[PDB]
């Protein structure tokens, strides 16, 4: 009788869970029986291969925590339809809540019925940055790389770690994509990582990027092999290091041990012309037996996309709503600055998907471009090279 749903994500403690606890709890009080699939790890990669291989053994969950062009791939596969919750959109008047980009990410059947629920926009271009250790060294927080390659060395030569970072593949590609925006700009970072143009993937702006790529490697300390972000999220509230290069779920660790903007520690974008990196958390529904999991389909949907769930949970998640209409009043400084760079961004086309996390590509482009990324920081490869095994990689991926 009771609604009911599997839901697979890789919200594993911390602000994650605090945020996801949310909607748990409001999915039980309409009486829905929650069965937890998490699949822990960073960003999303061993989560997607958990679940394809759940869909592969004909064992869809109901709920699936996923990204973009990844929903319509599914969709591709025939195992979506039919699309129970856009019954749940129509009445809701989705379109009306949701910008238009966003929209289409959510919809299958050729962009005709919505098959997944947005509930909110992460921004990836973020400096987070311990007060106290830039205070402490007289270092102002810098806007662009030179700036930051600067006050990187005087951190260094004073015998603290400049960058906290992991050195996963996801990690990695976080980073390098934060930085082709700043590098490159707002037309670059399109025609590499939205067209794929192979004159710009293996081209001498790209050997910029891997430049500073390069520069970045040098501020990292030895335990960075393959150390969880938010593990690095830590050393930067400890004062163990200076900054970290890391979308704002990061605001959820400082927000879950009460630290605040301003007083705590600085956020301040990543280099850019008006330039911002989205990524919508979204859950697919998929096609599953039972009623009692369609009306726990119907029920995840409406709940993930109400107005006061979505400024709830993303105060504690550390994005801001994909809702169109829900105050931001109460967020921090942090999160309006997101949502006001997010109006500006998208005024000016500087507006741009996050490839890293599974806005721009699907999962093969992206994997062929994380492999290449974390290869040539965790080697001594030249810039150039790296941009022509670049190239190449998305070019045999396609
Ligand atoms: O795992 C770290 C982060 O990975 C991203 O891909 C997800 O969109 C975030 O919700 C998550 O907190």
């Amino acid at each position: 009788m009771a609604p009911k749903a599997e839901v697979l994500h890789w919200w594993t403690g911390g602000g994650e869970a605090k945020a996801l606890k949310v909607l748990q709890d409001e999915f039980a009080a309409q009486n829905g029986v929650w069965l937890d699939m998490p699949v822990s790890g960073g960003g999303g990669d061993a989560a997607m291969q958990t679940l394809k291989a759940r869909i592969v053994a004909n064992d869809a969950p109901a709920a699936a925590q996923i990204k973009g062009p990844t929903i319509q791939e599914y969709d591709e596969e025939g195992v979506v339809a039919p699309y129970n919750i856009d019954a749940v959109a129509k009445k809701e008047g989705w379109d009306n809540l949701l910008s238009k980009q966003v929209a289409s990410h959510m919809k299958c059947d050729d962009g005709k019925a919505y098959c997944a629920a947005p509930v909110n926009i992460h921004r990836i271009d973020w400096i987070w940055a311990n007060k106290k250790v830039l205070d402490s060294n007289g270092i102002k927080m810098p806007s662009t790389w030179a700036e930051f390659n600067a006050a990187a060395d005087k951190l260094q030569a004073n015998g603290i770690i400049p960058l906290a970072h992991g050195s996963q593949p996801w990690q990695d590609a976080t980073v390098f994509e934060a930085v082709a925006l700043g590098v490159g700009g707002n037309d670059f970072y399109r025609k590499a990582f939205v067209d794929l143009d192979a004159a710009t993937l293996g081209g001498s702006t790209m050997t910029k990027v891997f430049d500073q790529m390069r520069k970045l490697k040098g501020y990292t300390d030895a335990g960075s092999p393959g150390r969880d972000w938010n593990v690095a999220t830590g050393m930067v509230m400890e004062g163990k290091a200076a900054f970290q290069i890391m979308g704002d779920w990061a605001k959820g660790e400082f927000a879950a041990n009460n630290m605040a903007p301003g007083k705590d520690y600085i956020c301040a974008p990543t280099p850019s012309n008006n330039g911002y990196l989205y990524n919508v958390d979204s859950f697919i529904f998929y096609k599953v037996k039972g009623k009692d999991k369609v009306e726990g389909q119907k029920l995840l949907a409406s709940l993930m996309m109400g107005k006061n769930f979505q400024k709830v949970f993303n105060i504690y998640k550390g994005s801001i709503p994909a809702r169109l209409d829900v105050s931001m009043d109460e967020f921090d400084m942090c999160a309006k600055k997101s949502n006001a760079d997010l109006k500006t961004a998208g005024s000016k086309g500087g507006l741009l998907p996050s490839f890293a996390h599974g806005m721009a590509l699907r999962l093969a482009q992206k994997g062929a471009i994380q492999d290449v990324v974390t290869e040539h920081f965790n080697s001594n490869m030249s810039s150039s090279d790296a941009a022509k095994k670049l190239a190449a990689a998305v070019k045999a991926s396609l």
